[PDB]
């Protein structure tokens, strides 16, 4: 209902960090 | 025509998830 | 000078795709 | 206090490039 800020923008940011957590661990575990 | 929200922002978010789907599968298939 | 849209948002989107091009090729060349 | 632009958007952009720096080096060091 709030057009001030769509959840897509916020979700995109959250996903970015989330991926880093998984990607970061993958690097540590495997090269 | 609508300057309220550019497609670039929306597309960027979609791409993020899209990449995760491919990247996620790659990890499962190969380390 | 234009506060309508910052270049950071546009650049971020461009970078996303750009990375995919390099990342995509890397997968094809190496698993 | 400034609703003109949230730090999440700016941070997201910074993270994108930051990840590339680490990801780019990883590729150079290891395939
Ligand atoms: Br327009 C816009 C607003 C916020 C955006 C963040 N998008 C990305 C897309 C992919 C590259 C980087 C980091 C992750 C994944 C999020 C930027 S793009």
């Amino acid at each position: 209902s709030n057009d001030s800020s769509d959840p897509l923008v916020v979700a995109a940011n959250i996903i970015g960090i989330l991926h880093l957590i998984l990607w970061i661990l993958d690097r540590l575990f495997f090269k």
